[PDB]
Parts: C-alpha cells; structure tokens; sequence
C-alpha cells in the first residue's frame, strides 16, 4: 500500500499561568509500536525547540531543560497515541506544539511531523490609565517575570473605566485594573471585583484613610496606591508670583496676551478639572451624614455651584479660555511656554520636566475667598473577579508594586502623588510639589465610591460642556444635572 | 474533637470554548464516605445554580440540564475527593464552582460549602476599527452565539493596527482582527497570522482582486470583506453642483465664508485623506514592476507629491482649511451644515443620514487636470496565530459574516463600500454612492501590503502634519519622508 504516515496533534488550547494541559498525538500509517516519538514546539519569531522524547515501550523518557520537571511524555500503544502532560505552564510556553518521528518511511530515511496544535498561556494583564506611569509599572512587571517566570503586560486602553465593567461583565477583562477609588464601588456592586486579603501586617504599611477609600460594604475591594489632587502649576519665568484668587486671572490674561501669551489653560472636557471651582462656594456631589451618603441629596444645582460655573463660563465668554481646550491642548500650551498656568495632578510633572519649563506647583486659587475644593482620588488596583490569576495578582500588588522599589519605579515614570505606602511617602514628603498636593487635597474632599458616582460624573460633564459651549445656560445645565 | 468540616475546590482556571477542565473537591472533617456530594456554580449577576451530584459509592450520578452530556461527576474515597470533568465548555459556563454537602454536622442539620474555584471561558474576541459597523458585527455575533452557544465580543480599541502586533507578539490578542489589507503583510512577516483555508467553492464567492489584496508570499492570510475608497461628499442644498477641480475651492470658500460657511473640511491628521491629492500629479508609495514592489524606489519626494502638498498647505495658509482639523471636527462641521464638502469613505454615510443633511457622494476633484488617486483599502479579517479558537473564527467569518445576511447587518450599521461577496455586491451595485466609490477607487491604486507599509505611513503622516503646521517646508518634509 501507499505511505499514509500521519501524525495528528490534539488537545491544545488556552490555559492560565500555573495551569496544566494534556496534548495527544495520534500516529498512523507506520509501525508506531517500534518508533521513538518526539514533541517539539515553535513560537513566532523563535526557532523550533525540542521538548520531549519517549521510547517504543514507554519506559525511557527524556526532556529539554526548559520543561524538565514540569512536562511528562507518555504513550499508549493500543491507540498508537503519545501524550504530553504539561504542568506549571507559563506565558513563555506559548507555541504550536508538534509531534515528530524520525528515520522511517521508504529506506528508513524520512522524518514526519504533525500539523501542530496551539498552546496559549496569556500573561498577567494590568490595565492602567494612559496618563500614569505605565512604563514604570511594566518595569515592576519585568522584575516579577524575572522572579516568577510569568510575563506581565501593562495596557492603557482608552476609556478603561467604562470598558472594564462591560468586559469583566462579559467574563473576560484584565487581571488587575487601576483607577481612582471612585469607580470601584460600582464594580463591586456588580460583583466584578475579588475581595482582597491583605493581612494586618500588610495593612499597617499604608495610611488608614487610603484603606477607607477602598472599603465597600465593609469589604476591602482594592489596594490603595496613591493619593491624587489637582494643583495650580505655573511658569516661574512668565509669572514669578502666581495669583492667589481666580478673580485676578482676567487682568493677568490681558497683561499676558499683550505679550502673545495667556494666563491659564486646563482641561475643560472632564469635570474633574472644573469641579474644584464649582465646589468652592458650595457645590457638592452627595451629602454625607449618619455614616451614609444620601443619594437623594445632590448639591449640583445650588448657588455655590452656579457661581463657580458662571465664573468659568465668563472666562470663556471674555476669551480668557476656550471651551474646546482639553488635556492635550492645555499640556502642549503649558509645556511650550505659551500660557503662564495650568491645572493638573502629579502625573503631569514628568512632561514639564522634559519641557525644560521652570515651573512651580502650588495652592489652587480661591473663589469668593474660599479655597478651591478638588475631589481627591486614591489611585487603586482591583483584582478582576473573573481573573484566573488572583494569587499571582496578589503577589504582584503586595510584594512587588507596594514596595519602595516598585512605587519608585512607577513614580520615576509619572509621579504618583502622596503614595499610600508609609515608608516611601516619608521619603517623598520632602518634595515641595507633594506638599502642595497634600495642601490642595486637605482643602478638598475624598470622592465617594458609591455606585451612583458614574452617573454623577456623566451629568456634571454634560452640564459643564454645555455651559462652556453656550448650548445651555448655567442654571439650565445644573438643573439638568440635578435630575 | 471539634467540627473541622472543610471542602476545598481546586483545578479551576482559564479554558477556550470547546475545551475541557477537571475540577476537584477535597473533603475533610466528616465521614465523606457516607455522603452525597454536589457541585454548584455562581456567576456575578446570576443566581447560584446546581450542576451535579454523586452518591456515596460513585455509581449514582445526576446533572443539571444545562450541563447534561458535557460534565461528568466522579469520586475517589481513598482520597475523600470528588471530581467534576467539564467538557465542551462555553463562555456561558464562566463562574465560581463550589462543592457542597448537605445535612451533616451536629444534629445532621448543617450544609457546608467550599470556598470556590474560578472557571473562565472567554468569548470569541473580534477587534475592528471604531469607525466601522461594530454594532452590526455584534449582531452577526449574536446569531453565531444563538447557533453555537459561543459568545462573541466585538471591541474597537484605539490604535488597534499598532496594538495588534504588540500583543499578538506577547502571545495574546483577539481571535480575529479587522483592518485594511495594507497592514497584514507586516503581521504575516512576523508570523502573527494563521493561514486561512477557504476551499475553492468559497473563494469563488468573492471577486478575485480582493483575494489578491490578502495574498502574501503566495499564501491567503486573511478574508477580504469590502473595498473602500475616499469620495467627495457635498451638501446638495449648500452646493447644488460641487466643483470638479481642487483649483475651484478657494473662490467657493470665499463665497461661502461671506455667508458664514466654508467650502471644505476633512481629516488632515491622517495621510490617508491627503494622499489622493499628493498622488494626483505623480506622488507614489513604492514603484511596482517585474512582479515585485521595489522598496528602494519611493516616490514621496518627486515634483507631483510636492505640488499636491504645496496646494494643501496653500489652502491652509489662505485660511480655507485649518491644520488642526481631524476626523471628528470635520465630521461634526459637515453633519451640522457648517461646511459645504468633506472627504470620506463609506463608513461615514450613516452619520450623515442621521444629520438629515441632503448630501451627494461623487468623484474626487482633479488637481492639475489629473484625477485624485486615493489609496484603495480592502477591509480584511485575519485570524490571530496565537488564537486557541481558529476553527470557530473560520466558521464565523465564512458561514456568518461573509453571507448576504451578515454583510447586510454590518452594512446597515456603517456602509462597507463595495463588498467582496459577489452576491451582495450585485444587490448593492445599484447605489449611486457605491458607484462613485468604485469610480474613485479605479482612478486610484490598491495599497501594497508589504511590511514596509507601516514605516511608509509613519513618514507621510509626519511630513503632512509638519508641512500643514509650518514646522517644515514642503520640500524639507518630503525629503525627510523619502529617508
Ligand atoms: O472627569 C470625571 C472623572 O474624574 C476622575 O478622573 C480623574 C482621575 O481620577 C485622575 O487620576 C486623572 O486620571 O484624571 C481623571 C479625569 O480625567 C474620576 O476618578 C473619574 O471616575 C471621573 O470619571
Ligand atoms: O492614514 C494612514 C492610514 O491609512 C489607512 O487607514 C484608513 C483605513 O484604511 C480606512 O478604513 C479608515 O478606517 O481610515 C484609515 C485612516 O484613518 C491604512 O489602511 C492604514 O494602514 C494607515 O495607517
Ligand atoms: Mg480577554
Ligand atoms: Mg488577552
């Protein structure tokens, strides 16, 4: 008869780090009984590598060093099948796995290969916002991989705070998600977060109020990382002495535009940046009392909020600001020295350093004699409830990220603010920019983490963007936002 | 002694649709020998559901209807362990799986549960650009799920054509990636794409040149979906008769700005939109001859390219266009009736329909008497080489998407252009907007798919954005792009 030598691998698939998979290879068309059988693998961009071998009976068995102690080759001669039991799998093991036999066929001179079966071991996946130190965090991930053999990927999706609930809710998503604490209550209500289990010794390493920020329904639902608040950033050359009041800003802008510059530019598309002026004279989100936020008591349509917004809109009407300015426009204008001031958090300092602008960081201006009240975020890391990697995620967050070395590597990328880890926060307290962050933070308020926060931010955003644009008056906009 | 009843699940993890996983439950602290043992599961946002049960010896066995025929419960009384062999798994099976025993403990009156082990079966994942019909494609996915039981998710990441090579190269990524054919050559060079295996009967269903667009190194590396080319879109009310030449556009814009409008706005941030004017008088990417693209022969610094770019820059200098206009600015301006014309492809028609603008779609204007030459894209779908779901992806693309019903559902979301499927393209040929798409397409050129395309687009983008901005002259910009 003809040569119908055939090898058919099966059993490949998807598996998490630390998991197990059993491959099989069905052999036909030749006296398999008498042949040594081999497993190989090939990944894209790597050369093919031998993995294991087994003799005819099954009693002699050999392994590559890269899989020794983790894989076991076996065979069943009743079925002419050879098996590769793979344990303690790692991202590095991703590959097409092939079966192979040697020196058979006509004249005993030919080797045969199966078509291959795919094995895919995804990395530990982290999502963090694009304005944070994701390259420094990937360096933390490289150390984790060095120690554990498990690859870590950091991604920064656009709109990640809305994408996580939709894909975690399709049973998928990253293993670890970073965001300010305000969104996490909604994720926990939906059951998309694992409860985290730091012991008491580990809890003592971080400031208690940050733990409070990531407490929901009496449960710790994420690891607090760092405390963020907006600050007034200014060009010490353009403006040696920055103004103390929002009321000074128009005349400063006139003096500056006479010289081809402007006073102030910051992001007007996200209400996080316009909130400190809205809250300053009385605006608030949800009134907190008797240990609960009262969700029927929303302070977005009172006279203080309207006074702050009307002031902002007036700045726009007088062409001191432009309704279309967003994060990138304001950053580019400040770091090129075109505007004397901007409003931002610690993550922005990095880029200013590269800009060579001699800048200072200081207290937000007052409005009607009241401090601006920025909403204070606690950058936090939750473990996806659907993650098949929760123990690895815990090890990463506790023993790699939340260390002096881990936070330093992130902070050297984009500054974190007042880090929750006491030991490193003492080291960083000496920074005048962090001192001004903490001053603005204490004049503000911690964001709530209740599930209504999302809707709240959606309303204020609308109301700001409409009022700045003219589509609605300030009273109309805030009334629509109260609903 | 005390009650130390304990149930410990293990064995959960990540597994692809169609795959298998074996759970185990170690029982201690009670005479397991004599107890019925049960498996349950709970997903977030769903109530807990019973799954299976087994009697004391192991000979009597029962299953929920939702898992009947796919799961097998077993037990080993030497180890006081009960097992759940799960086969033909599906996204719907994602859950925390629990072991349970009933009516034991003191007074035989208590039930005990293990802590649970997570099982995660990800959907089939599709990536497609945000300007395409991803909601219509998700409807195709809903039909697929109805028929197969396998959930489909469509995501539209920002910058997906750059993200796919980085994460497919970390051994991860979506199962199916949509993009114009020009990027796929680079993906295939890197070995990130599966070879696809449509039979001849299926190949005959699509126009041969689209197959040619997704051929690399003699291999079919993706499924062609639809043929895209830019067209001139105009407001029939503002401009009953649109201009035939780029040279007419300044005087039209003066007539229009006297009335508070403008002639033309389109995306100036992506060279795809400025290319047809640059190529028109002679600009080209790579010269093709003797069956190969000559990568040492780049036509980006010749006099035709410079004449097209200088014309564009002149439009900007005379304040007929603004260097900062991108996709969203131009779309909003056209669909609000603020500008008489824009330049775009079939995906944009949907939004104009909602805008109630009475628009027409027609031939791009001529430059120095030559047709504008748009680069013609073939929207294509590749299968990730690392996907553990390649057979499902094939079934989806061939038997769901590439049908009259599948393309119709996508096309009703955002029009596809001239679809590669002959049967549906005959139905759609009657459309005057598709006729003008095909006219502009035949006056243009098919994009190459060689791996250098990426670098090519990176250079032209730079050169356009610099020249429009003033940072560089046109000659300087094109010279930098030739390198
Ligand atoms: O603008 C509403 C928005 O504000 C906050 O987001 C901040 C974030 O906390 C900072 O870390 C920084 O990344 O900028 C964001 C604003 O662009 C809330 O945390 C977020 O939930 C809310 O949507
Ligand atoms: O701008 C360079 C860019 O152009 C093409 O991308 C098009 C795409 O083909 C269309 O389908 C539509 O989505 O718009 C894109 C331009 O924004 C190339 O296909 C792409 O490789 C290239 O980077
Ligand atoms: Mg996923
Ligand atoms: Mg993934």
């Amino acid at each position: 008869g003809p040569s119908q030598v055939q090898l058919v691998e099966s059993g490949g698939g998807l598996v998490q780090p630390g998991g197990s998979l059993r491959l099989s290879c069905a052999a036909s068309g030749f006296p398999v009984k008498y042949e040594h059988m081999y497993w190989y693998r090939q990944a894209p961009g790597k050369e093919r590598e031998w993995v294991a071998a087994i003799n005819s009976a099954g009693n002699e068995t050999h392994y590559a060093d890269s899989v020794k102690g983790r894989f076991t080759i076996s065979r069943d001669n009743a079925k002419n099948t050879v098996y590769l039991q793979m344990n303690s799998l790692k991202p590095e093991d991703t590959a097409v796995y092939y079966c192979n036999v040697k020196d058979i066929g006509w004249w005993a001179a030919y080797d045969y290969w199966g078509q291959g079966t795919q094995v895919t071991v995804p990395p530990l996946v982290i999502w963090i916002n694009g304005d944070k130190g994701y390259n420094g965090l990937a360096e933390v991930g490289k150390k984790f991989e060095k120690d554990t053999g498990i690859k870590v990927t950091v991604e920064h999706p656009d709109k990640l705070e809305e994408k996580f609930p939709q894909v975690a809710a399709t049973g998928d998503g990253p293993d670890i998600i970073f965001w300010a604490h305000d969104r996490f209550g909604g994720y926990a209500q939906s059951g998309l977060l694992a409860e985290i289990t730091p012991d008491k010794a580990f809890q003592d390493k971080l400031y208690p109020f940050t733990w409070d920020a990531v407490r929901y329904n009496g449960k710790l639902i994420a690891y607090p990382i760092a405390v963020e608040a907006l600050s007034l950033i200014y060009n010490k050359d353009l403006l040696p002495n920055p103004p103390k009041t929002w009321e000074e800003i128009p005349a400063l802008d006139k003096e500056l535009k006479a010289k081809g510059k402007s006073a102030l530019m910051f992001n007007l598309q996200e209400p996080y940046f316009t909130w400190p002026l809205i809250a300053a004279d009385g605006g608030y989100a949800f009134k907190y009392e008797n240990g609960k936020y009262d969700i029927k008591d929303v302070g977005v349509d009172n006279a203080g909020a309207k006074a702050g917004l009307t002031f902002l809109v007036d700045l726009i009407k007088n062409k001191h600001m432009n309704a279309d300015t967003d994060y990138s426009i304001a950053e580019a204008a400040f770091n090129k020295g075109e505007t004397a001031m901007t409003i931002n958090g610690p993550w922005a300092w990095s880029n200013i350093d590269t800009s060579k602008v001699n800048y200072g960081v200081t207290v937000l201006p007052t409005f009607k004699g009241q401090p601006s009240k920025p909403f204070v975020g606690v950058l936090s890391a939750g473990i996806n409830a659907a993650s098949p990697n929760k123990e690895l995620a815990k090890e990463f967050l506790e023993n790699y990220l939340l260390t002096d070395e881990g936070l330093e590597a992130v902070n050297k990328d984009k500054p974190l603010g007042a880090v929750a880890l006491k030991s490193y926060e003492e080291e960083l307290a000496k920074d005048p920019r962090i001192a001004a962050t903490m001053e603005n933070a204490q004049k503000g308020e911690i964001m709530p983490n209740i599930p209504q926060m999302s809707a709240f931010w959606y309303a204020v955003r609308t109301a700001v963007i409409n009022a700045a644009s003219g589509r609605q008056t300030v009273d109309e906009a805030l009334k629509d936002a109260q609903t």
